[PDB]
């Protein structure tokens, strides 16, 4: 693999991202849809035992960009400490995940474009089978809020090449565009991890 053409060095790092599988992503993202239909799953399944797989969610795109980010740290946490993978069947994050590409890409839902944030975050707790107080108290512990805190950095990193955006220990962002097959891909990360 080829520095230009497959990965490229980011001048800023992701901070305390060793041994990660960062994935930047946005709901509102169709290559970002497509690419965790077909890619995101087998390759972070084959790559487990070296890195951990690591979403970062962009809050900056889309009218629920900040929702989205707060629906999502909360169920990744809530995941995590109940030792759930992010691909299990069980995982709270996975299901909030898919029905908001679903509703956003598949059925053309906008909950009223930015006006009906209730509505948003209803879509994401109710396909997590997570109630709204739960939610609401979820949110509030540190945490999830250091999670939203480091996921700041998602806005840096999707300006090189968009979203998604795999990087892996922080450093070595993956060229989307360059990803031909799930072999290639876990190959790559493989590579990338050893340096
Ligand atoms: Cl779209
Ligand atoms: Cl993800
Ligand atoms: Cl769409
Ligand atoms: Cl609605
Ligand atoms: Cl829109
Ligand atoms: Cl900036
Ligand atoms: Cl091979």
């Amino acid at each position: 693999f080829t520095e230009g053409t497959d990965y490229m060095v980011l001048e800023k790092p992701i901070p305390n991202a060793d041994k990660t599988l960062i994935k930047v992503f946005s709901y509102a993202c169709p290559f970002c849809y497509k690419y965790d239909k077909a890619v995101t799953g087998p390759v972070s399944e084959k790559v487990k035992d070296i890195v951990a797989f690591t979403p970062f969610h962009l809050e900056t795109k889309g009218e629920y960009g900040k929702q989205a980010s707060e629906v999502f740290a909360v169920l990744i946490n809530k995941d995590k400490a109940a030792g759930i993978s992010l691909f299990d069947a069980n995982s709270q994050f996975k299901k909030a995940k898919f029905a908001y590409y679903a509703a956003y890409h598949d059925k053309k839902e906008r909950w009223s474009d930015g006006k009906d944030p209730a509505a948003f975050i209803k879509t994401g707790l109710d396909a997590a089978g997570m109630s709204q107080a739960d939610f609401e108290a979820a949110l509030k512990e540190p945490a999830v809020q250091e999670t939203l805190e480091k996921w700041k950095a998602s806005y840096d990193v999707a300006k090189i090449q968009g979203v998604p955006a795999y990087v892996v220990n922080g450093k070595y962002l993956i060229y989307t565009k360059s990803i031909k097959s799930i072999d290639a891909m876990a190959d790559l990360i493989r590579e990338l991890a050893s340096k």
